[PDB]
């Protein structure tokens, strides 16, 4: 089997990217936020808190056919920016672009943060990091990709997120024509429960490719690039007016600035971050300050590739019994 499914920047910054799934029988579809950097399918539902939900399209197990409590299940989790969710858990049928998975847990939201009330456009989050990761208790679930596996034609999914533009996430193959040159191959260590691996430096601009191993993670479900602060200083050196601002919360430059791009390397291979892909726009509505793409990752614990990164290239998550992660230029 095999499933694609288009995904869809939800505003015009890219913040983050929404894929229909279909839940239940007859399905109900909703539009989930695909998170390489979580292990959790939670939904928006009608157990919701009705004060946190605002607009969202939510699940009604009981409207499912197919809907059947995991009795005694629970979960809770805490993203890296501070936001949360809660609740109980259902099984049930899920499909993403015509690919079925049976008896997929689907976390149903009591409560979530006011970062999630706040996104009327994200219904939930479909998790796609390493099952060690899921949270339901006290029997812990696989994520929907672990549950298709044994079912696809390869065992791997791709994720090809657009710059101001949808995208595809495709299951169990590897479309050949969504990207130029060939695929790099790179080790993933699964030590953390991410897709974990280890870029080999970077270049700014037109200038020289530093040799560097920087460990991090390829994360669809985090906006921006986050790197150590050395790297990101030489970033935003190159900028004129671009400085750390800590009432911001990170760099920021100038509205008028022209941005210079980012290298990252993936092996001998090299992936080049157009500078506008850098650009997140003023800070506030009409400010001739602007948001940075690159940010230090010195105040998480982890280097992320988030999406300004993943959008540059078609990458490949191989879920084989040793894992890789693939990267092409598009």
């Amino acid at each position: 089997s095999t499933g694609s499914a288009t995904t869809t920047p939800i505003d015009s910054l890219d913040d983050a990217y929404i894929t229909p799934v279909q839940i239940g029988t007859p399905a109900q579809t909703l539009n989930l936020d695909f998170d390489t950097g979580s292990s959790d399918l939670w939904v928006f539902s009608s157990e919701t808190t009705a004060s946190e939900v605002d607009g969202q399209t939510i699940y009604t197990p009981s409207k499912s056919t197919t809907a059947k409590l995991l009795s005694g299940a629970t979960w809770s989790i805490s993203y890296g920016d501070g936001s949360s969710s809660s609740g109980d858990v259902y099984t049930d049928t899920v499909s993403v672009g015509g690919l079925t998975v049976t008896g997929q847990a689907v976390e149903s939201a009591k409560k979530v943060s006011s970062s999630f009330t706040e996104d009327s456009t994200i219904d939930g989050l479909l998790g796609l990091a390493f099952s060690t990761l899921n949270t339901v208790s006290p029997t812990q679930q696989k994520t929907f990709f672990d549950n298709a596996k044994a079912s696809l034609d390869s065992p791997v999914f791709t994720a090809d997120l657009g710059y101001h533009a949808p995208g595809t996430y495709n299951f169990g193959f590897i479309d050949t024509t969504a990207y130029t040159g060939s695929i790099t191959y790179t080790a993933v260590s699964t030590k953390q429960g991410f897709w974990e691996w280890t870029s080999t430096g970077y270049a700014v601009g037109s200038g020289t490719f530093k040799s560097t191993s920087i460990d991090g993670i390829a994360d669809t479900g985090t906006t921006l690039l986050y790197l150590p602060a050395t790297v990101v200083s030489a970033y935003w050196a190159q900028v004129s007016g671009a400085k750390s601002s800590s009432s911001v919360g990170g760099y920021v430059f100038p509205c008028s600035a022209t941005l210079p791009s980012f290298t990252f390397g993936v092996g001998s291979a090299r992936i080049v971050i157009p500078g506008d892909y850098i650009d997140f726009g003023p800070i506030s509505t009409g400010s001739s300050s602007c948001f940075g793409g690159i940010q230090s990752s010195a105040g998480i614990g982890i280097n992320i590739f988030g999406d300004v990164a993943l959008k540059a290239a078609f990458v490949v998550f191989n879920g084989a019994t040793t894992p890789t992660l693939g990267f092409a230029s598009k």
